[PDB]
């Protein structure tokens, strides 16, 4: 257990030792009594992981064959139905990977004061650009005009809606003056994370998985079904850590967690699911081969009670998954 | 290139909404609030895509590289007091800059780079900065080192902690809540932060070190912390030629931001720098090893400093020869 002399640095700057972080002063939020730039002693052990995990993950839109797609596409076979829905959630997507990207920069990283939950935002923020670059691959992989689809946002009443929505559950947190050192500010800090981790990225992206992903159970359009496999086993990872920032914060501030917030948070749920299921309408007038609008009102509020029940919030809806395979594929990309 | 079939478009129900479209020629790389910076397209700067594909294309993680050869030498007698003494000062300097560079690249400059293709770039940049970041915590593991005594080096060494002084003063007021970039002044400042992250620290204040490192990697002594350094490297260079690039660019689209006043100015910071950086190798090599003497930093931090102001439209002012000709080989 030996090493040889000289194998340690040796300060000239003597009272510099005391910035030496202690593990236990370092917290999620509100940390300014430690050194934020100094990775060690890392604390907490479960956002390392999902660095790691993360960067285990390492995929890229342009390794993905798109030829068939293409072919497919192009061709006569799909239905004027089955083209709403892969344009709309394209539409969808395109820019909600980069609403989510952004506010971990704009809005969420100031306010986690802690190297290591932020070595993971880096790594969540850029698997962000993966995705939209997927969307911008996609889009031009299949000649569709990239200005009508990245503009969908702003040109289809269901999709405006859902990131008005998000617009409004954002808060004030990217204002100058936003700070999250009263309670009422670190209330709606974590609005904020629920918003973007358990609305956004929890339930109005997995509704859109099992869109695209029952195009690529029937065999089309799977060189897109491979691209949100990849997305899919990152957004699993992305609300695992949500869940655990949003638990680790209201462990280590107990006063925040109040019935008042407690049950804004169920509405802000409630308001979300709501709005999933009038997209799915929106996505599925008639319906197509294996998916019904009705059957999302049953997916939808399945996930919402899923992730009630992951931050401590009892389940509201009690209804069942009509689609056990997206809990098999969810198996497959289960975080190690 | 087949026929755009029949239903293939998404039909808009908010018929004002098409007006949002981003027109090409208004997109501009500061201060950009006339179109929308979510959407990623049309893409306009071709050359911030390019970085960001490329960066991509150089996924590594330090986990991937042995330290196995590296731990048996650092537990011999082969490698000196002296020796040990440069691998332990850059491993200090290193462990808390590539944080230092991240942040400031989410706390500064994102939020005022109005422009997406380039802040797909960016969130390339934070997260290769992470990459390093986990590399020298994996080389503190590996090779048992105290790694509070490393992480805490910018506290604890005078020569670390003027380098890094030296920083929080040139990253300007670009991190007050209030600080905007829409004004002459304002976007001289901001772009006086891009001189200091990309051209000073990343493009200087990390060259000594990496010649110091790669030079043991060339006698096959820590080779694994060589190949790390490698990878770090090449993502490095890429980064500095993003950098250059937006400087250049934000020059180009608001010239009058170019003053006189302001190019002295940037020169003065890179004069002092080159300072710094010289009194750095010195802390690191009291006395020569193989190859290496404090000397020869002289003649390669003003070399490097000439090539940095150069890329930037500012004359050369040193004029000294590179001794380490073998930094710009091809690996």
């Amino acid at each position: 257990g030996l090493v040889p002399r000289g194998s340690h640095m040796q300060a000239d700057i003597l009272d510099g030792k005391q910035k030496r972080v202690n593990l236990n002063s370092k917290r999620l939020v509100n940390c300014n009594q430690v050194d934020v730039n100094q990775l060690v002693p890392i604390k907490y052990k479960w956002a390392w992981e999902h660095y790691l995990n993360g960067c285990a993950n390492n995929w890229l839109p342009t390794e993905i064959p798109m030829g068939k797609d293409i072919e497919l596409w192009k061709s006569d076979r799909l239905s004027e139905d089955e083209r709403r829905v892969i344009l709309l959630n394209l539409g969808f997507f395109s820019t909600a990977e980069s609403l989510v990207g952004n506010n971990i920069v704009l809005a969420i990283f100031k306010h986690v004061t802690n190297p290591e939950a932020r070595q993971y935002l880096l790594r969540q923020a850029f698997e962000e650009a993966v995705h939209t670059h997927t969307f911008l691959y996609i889009c031009e992989s299949l000649g569709l005009d990239e200005k009508e689809i990245f503009n969908a946002y702003n040109e289809r009443a269901a999709i405006k809606a859902k990131d008005d929505f998000q617009m409004e559950i954002t808060g004030k947190v990217l204002d100058p003056n936003f700070r999250t050192d009263s309670v009422e500010g670190l209330q709606e800090f974590v609005k904020n994370l629920v918003g973007y981790y358990i609305i956004m990225e929890g339930i109005f992206f997995y509704s859109g998985f099992v869109m695209i992903l029952s195009f690529h159970r029937q065999n089309k359009m799977i060189g897109i079904g491979e691209q949100y496999q990849y997305i899919l086993r990152d957004e699993t990872i992305h609300l695992n850590f949500g869940i655990d920032l949003i638990n680790g914060i209201k462990e280590e501030n107990p006063e925040i967690w109040t019935p008042e917030l407690q049950q804004e948070i169920v509405e802000l749920i409630k308001r979300a699911v709501d709005l999933e299921i009038e997209y799915a309408q929106d996505c599925l007038p008639r319906g197509i081969l294996g998916l019904r609008a009705s059957m999302f009102i049953d997916y939808v509020q399945h996930i919402a009670d899923r992730r009630l029940e992951r931050i401590g919030l009892k389940p509201i809806y009690h209804t069942k998954n009509p689609f056990p395979w997206m809990s098999e594929t969810i198996d497959l990309n289960k975080e190690k």
